[PDB]
């Protein structure tokens, strides 16, 4: 629980996973931008 | 400042900052996409 | 798989993956900037 | 040394710092792109 080493690492891992999903979405937006230029 | 608890709270803070950056980058990309049509 | 060592090696691996993504995003942005002139 | 909990956390913190610097550079590139469109 919000204090514990295991809990902190759990939050960190979840957050990093969320960063990865946002970066996949950012990459997709960039693909769209590149494709719409030709 | 070199304890496990101290290191972990810096890492969590920095990862949170990274998410803030990601939200701004996402907004900028929405602006760019919409500006193109 | 729930040990501190196991958690930390997943976190380090994921953070490394994030850097790979960042390098690709950077390349794409260089392409876009240069395509504009 | 590459094994230790403190060492692993040191690598993780350094890497996250590097991610932050890359994301600042990405943001700058996006600012340039937006500005060159008007
Ligand atoms: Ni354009």
């Amino acid at each position: 629980g919000s204090n514990t080493i295991g809990a902190r690492l759990n939050r960190v891992e979840d957050k990093v996973t969320q960063l990865d999903q946002r970066l996949a979405l950012i990459t997709d937006m960039l693909h769209q931008l590149l494709s719409l230029h030709g």
